[PDB]
C-alpha cells in the first residue's frame, strides 16, 4: 500500500495526505523524531538526504512534489488531457515557488521578514485568483472540471497562509470560496478536523 | 509550433532548448531585452510575473519545469511507465533543488559564498552518480533506457557546474562519462557548438 515517512509535522506532507484522505486511500504513517533523524542512518539512506520518503509497494520515492505527481498520475488527478496536465504542472510549480518563500520565512527570518512577506502576499496570491477566474468563473477547480493534485497543494498553501496572515484571502472572492468549497468535501472535511491533522504543528520550529 | 520567450541568456531555458534541438524540433526564439522587461507591460502579462514564457500553438505556459514536463509528455521523454515517470520526476526535482541553490549563489552571494558552495558540491552531486550506478551501471540514461526530460535538465546542471567548479565531475566517473556521452549525441553536439548556444551567457549578471 502506501507509507509516508516524515517528521511529526504537516509541512510538505500536508497536501499529499489531504489528497490520500479525500481520495479514500489508506496509508501508513512512519513518524521520524528529531532524535532518530539526528542519529544519521536514516538521513544517509535518503536519496537527497531528506524526508518525506514515500513507499508505494516496492517503489520508493523522495521529494514531496514527486509524490504528489505520482499519486495524481496513478489516481487520475492530473487533468483530462495533455493540455490540462501542463496547466496542472504550471499551477503546482507556482505553488511550490511560494511554498519555498514561505518555508524560507518560517525558518530563515520570521521576525524580521514577516511584515515584508505579508505586504508582498497579495501579489503572490493574485495569479491563483486569476487562474480561477479563467476556469468556469472559479466555480470548480484550479484546472479543468476535475480535482487534480495541484488543487490539494494549492489548498494547503492557502490554508497555511491564512494562519500566517489572517484575512489574506478576503480580497480574493474566488480563492476564498475555493478554500471553503474544497474544505467542505466530506472525506477532506473529516480529515482536516481529525487529531491526525489538527494535533500536528504546521512547521517544525513552532512558527506559523 | 513552439515559441520560447526569454532574456538573452541560457539560464532556465538551456535544458528545454537542448531537448528541442536533440529531438529535432523547430522553435522560435522571442528575445526579451532588459529594457523591454523593465517597461513592465510584458512582465505584468506573465502569470507569475516572470519568464520563460512558452507557446505551443495557443497553449501558453510559464515555469521552466512545466515546459520541460510538457515537452517530455508530448514528445515521449517521460519514462516507459508510471514507475519510471515518478523516478524521472524525482530526478528533476533534485536537479531543480540544486539549480535553485546555484541561482542563489550566482545572484545572491557569489563572492562570499562560492568557496562554501564548491566544498558542498560533491555531496550535492553524489545522488545523481548513485542513481546512475543503479541504472544499467550508468551506461544509458538517468532513468530507464530511453532519454527523458530529466536527462536534459541534469546535463545542463552538470555543464554549468563544470564551468563554476572545473573538475567537479572528476570524482564522479559515471556522471563524467554521462556528460560526454549525452553531449556527443549528433543533434545535441551540433546545438551545443552553435553560436545560438555558445554566444549566450549562462546567467544574466555575467557570473558563472
Amino acid at each position: 500500500p502506501y507509507t509516508v515517512v516524515y517528521f511529526p509535522v504537516r509541512g510538505r506532507c500536508a497536501a499529499l495526505r489531504m489528497l490520500l484522505a479525500d481520495q479514500g486511500q489508506s496509508w501508513k504513517e512512519e513518524v521520524v523524531t528529531v532524535e532518530t533523524w539526528q542519529e544519521g542512518s536514516l538521513k544517509a539512506s535518503c536519496l537527497f538526504g531528506q524526508l518525506p520518503k514515500f513507499q508505494d509497494g516496492d517503489l520508493t520515492l523522495y521529494q514531496s512534489n514527486t509524490i504528489l505527481r505520482h499519486l495524481g498520475r496513478t489516481l487520475g488527478l492530473y487533468g483530462k488531457d495533455q493540455q490540462e496536465a501542463a496547466l496542472v504542472d504550471m499551477v503546482n510549480d507556482g505553488v511550490e515557488d511560494l511554498r519555498c518563500k514561505y518555508i524560507s520565512l518560517i525558518y530563515t527570518n520570521y521576525e524580521a521578514g514577516k511584515d515584508d512577506y505579508v505586504k508582498a502576499l497579495p501579489g503572490q496570491l493574485k495569479p491563483f485568483e486569476t487562474l480561477l477566474s479563467q476556469n468556469q468563473g472559479g466555480k470548480t477547480f484550479i484546472v479543468g472540471d476535475q480535482i487534480s493534485f495541484a488543487d490539494y497543494n494549492l489548498l494547503d498553501l492557502l490554508l497555511i497562509h491564512e494562519v500566517l496572515a489572517p484575512g489574506c484571502l478576503d480580497a480574493f472572492p474566488l480563492l476564498s470560496a475555493y478554500v471553503g468549497r474544497l474544505s467542505a468535501r466530506p472525506k477532506l472535511k473529516a480529515f482536516l478536523a481529525s487529531p491526525e491533522y489538527v494535533n500536528l504543528p504546521i512547521n517544525g520550529n513552532g512558527k506559523q
